[PDB]
């Protein structure tokens, strides 16, 4: 009988980006001290990166065949996505491929993303307040830069909006793909008048999304289209993961993986 | 090759509340002439409960067993659930179960409860205000009951709400189970000062939730709850699938897994 | 929790051979007093020949259905077929689609046909010897039919050939379907000159096959042919559940399911 | 879309038995010059002792997850067993765990084991005498040695007895584990007062077992007991793998599951 963790993420290769992984696979060594750590990457364009740059960079499915192949017998996947969208979906089934499997793993449990249940989505709210920038004053709009999918998950957004207004009303949701929009955004900062804004991902990491959509030189970032309309635009480039707060939500899904798997 | 469609609600045995279901019925036979309709229930209670009154009262599995029975070869199931929570998700088990066994069903599709996709969720916000009481004026707070439940999928209430105040901001979702809850409805209601409230469904039908927690002469009701505040509380004891700005939606995603079966 | 035992048969429409699976439904009560016992059948000809007489005959998956209804828990399904062919593998199939269903049947077990392993087909050549009628004599060869299949399984047929003639070199297999054909009969028969032959169903009841293809008065039944062959046939038209012997080694195959429920 | 050709076999870390295995890769590339090739190994304990030499030996679930990651699309999985026993079953149960995964494996077809149908058994044992050393005799026998199961596909073993004595009454089936035995296989040995007789693997590669059990030197050899019996043994060290006529059975099976791709 053997336990191991498998940590998953969107996954990044953007070399700034990938220490807020290595920050969470210290909190999660620190808490299960005994337990083995092993990692896999849900994006297919990202593995394929990384492998170019002679870095194993293992799907879930490598990643699970080969702890079978190690003797592990019960393993806690758990999800270091921000929504139980199509990434997070994909990962349970294949999870839950491997469990049974003759000769093979006994019992695979998955972690839920951030946002998982209204329960996590307050808490979120609360640990995105508690890592804002010192900096930021008082009625300075902060916007949320989430991913956004076509998925039913895509709610999630809305749904943290909610309870974020219930904080600060001058906190705001927008998202690359999904709803709310930019556009939305804007016309939430247009009828606040702000002068100052910032932006922070709504992303484990602070990747490709963060770097050029959100804060980019070119015309169509967030950061340059704030500018225009005569906005100090103030990016963070910290990803989710970074924070110690919203970590602790992240911890606590994985907690109960592995309680899941006695 | 022979198509079915089943109708999946979660169900009600309240006499009064039966129509709405009925009605539903009626829209999906006009849109698909040639296509037999076949209904099961979700709740193992309400099963029960109508089986006691003599009325077949099919449970998922036992529907699509007997559908395979009869020949069906691919079945279209909608849910007439209102978010993709523990009911729905049960529900696709289900059905995915069923597709492929041995000289059984070659395909069964399953339709999106009404918070489907962020664009479902917009357009059941317009469809809810196309729905209001022409008797509710300008201004009067109207506070939709959800059921609210434990599962991840509680997140679409406020993520409702989020859609319903971009519409109007005298629109409240509340629920039984989850969050927002009632007290944070009082909370809202407080701040608008509001004199008179109205209270409608946000489930399919009007059934004991409705007709005893928002309703009820009891001193926990909703309707009771807000008389004490000195509100005039105005419920309106009718399930959403009454509504056909509501239905249509459910309709579209019937649409949908019809054509997912080819 | 609550056990059931579910017995599916392949099944028959014939009225005088019915009984057979009556008996096999007493020995399971006699030996499991205290467990629920219900039936289902795997041939959909079958079933529509018995809801046409207006008998219930459910599939197994309208049978797990109910059983899932009634509040049933974990199930030994137990099958009184002669292989582990196809209808034995559909079984399985339908029988692990249910097990694990959202509020449904927490284990579904399924027991071995006749024969499972090497050890039950030496018992089963054994129990087929203790079988045959007190008027067959020494060296009176004795043919036992087989349905056949192209299921792999097939190969039970010729397996049980084998131990069969360990036993007795003048014991016999056929099928009507399969391997050993009865043209491959015929020719075992032509060799040892025999002048008298007994033709015994290799199939729980005397059903259809044994009734018409074995002891038909058509030109092409076993009986038949053998007596244009100048062969007195003595057909025996009672299926192997009659034998107690044989009935046994079903009975162990339902001890050890109900065993794995555990 | 891209398919590729997963030849799975049991495998073996022994030296001079590998050659068998790369002459079956030789087959299948001459057969299918556009497909690419991959190999697995079902036995835990050989792939250990091939990672121990410096050997990638992927499990079907690593070759598989690897599969995904170049992007096959569709893939025939062909197993290199004799029976449809325990390692086959494992092996259905894996390709069918990866197909449909979520960005993964569109469809992964299994080809049946040499001994699938009765027709292939009736091949089978057409091959094993065209394989035949011409050394051998009339009138010598020859016994085949299979690996044997607990599972119910050991019913092959004395299955294929059936077939071969068709041929010839002096060609014997034993097995290690399962049945026929190895004191069955004396006891027809020792009614036939044979002096000299003949050992053949029924394995793909002549491993341990045939180099071991079969041929060894220590005294529980079933050549080591047929010399205290004064029978002069003649073991063959070459597996069937080894046998064109043998091969062409496993490259139809192959053909099969190529076919159930489209
Ligand atoms: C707001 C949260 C969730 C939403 C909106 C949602 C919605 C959906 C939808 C739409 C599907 C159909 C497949 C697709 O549309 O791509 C699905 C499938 C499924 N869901 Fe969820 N789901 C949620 C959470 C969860 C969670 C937390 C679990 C964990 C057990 C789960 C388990 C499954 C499974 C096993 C399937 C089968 C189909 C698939 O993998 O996509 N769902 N869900
Ligand atoms: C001599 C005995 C057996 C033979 C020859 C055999 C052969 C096969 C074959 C050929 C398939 C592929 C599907 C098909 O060809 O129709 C299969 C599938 C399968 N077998 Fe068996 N099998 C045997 C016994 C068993 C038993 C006793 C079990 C009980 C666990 C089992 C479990 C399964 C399962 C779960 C599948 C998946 C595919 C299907 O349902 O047909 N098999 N087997
Ligand atoms: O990457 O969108
Ligand atoms: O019913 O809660
Ligand atoms: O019935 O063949
Ligand atoms: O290896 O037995
Ligand atoms: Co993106
Ligand atoms: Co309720
Ligand atoms: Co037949
Ligand atoms: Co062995
Ligand atoms: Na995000
Ligand atoms: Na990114
Ligand atoms: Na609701
Ligand atoms: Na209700
Ligand atoms: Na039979
Ligand atoms: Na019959
Ligand atoms: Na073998
Ligand atoms: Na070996």
């Amino acid at each position: 009988q053997k336990t191991g963790i498998l940590l998953v993420a969107f996954g990044t290769s953007v070399e700034e980006a990938r220490p807020a992984l290595d920050k969470m696979g210290d909190r999660v060594r620190a808490a299960h001290p005994d337990i083995p750590v092993r990692w896999a990457y849900t994006a297919k364009m990202i593995r394929a990166k990384l492998r170019a740059e002679g870095i194993a960079a293992p799907s879930p499915a490598e990643a699970l065949a080969g702890m079978a192949e190690e003797g592990f017998t019960h393993v806690a996947v758990q999800s270091l996505h921000t929504i139980p969208g199509e990434e997070f979906h994909g990962l349970l089934e294949t999870a839950h491929a491997f469990q049974g499997l003759p000769k093979g793993l006994t019992r695979v449990s998955v972690g839920l993303p951030l946002i998982g249940t209204t329960a996590d989505a307050e808490a979120v709210a609360e640990a995105l307040v508690a890592s804002l920038p010192a900096d930021r004053k008082p009625g300075e709009p902060v916007v949320f830069m989430g991913h956004g999918t076509p998925h039913p998950a895509d709610i999630c957004y809305p749904g943290l909006q909610y309870y974020l207004w219930r904080l600060d009303p001058d906190l705001l949701v927008g998202t690359v793909e999904g709803s709310p929009s930019f556009d939305n955004v804007m016309a939430e900062l247009d009828v606040r008048k702000a002068k100052r804004v910032w932006l922070m991902p709504l992303m484990a990491v602070a990747g490709d999304h963060a770097r050029n959509d959100m804060a980019g030189d070119e015309d169509d970032s967030w950061t340059s289209q704030l500018a225009r309309r005569g906005i100090e635009a103030k990016p963070v480039l910290h990803g989710t993961a970074e924070s110690d707060a919203v970590a602790a939500i992240w911890l606590r899904h994985l907690d109960d993986a592995l309680a899941r798997l006695n």
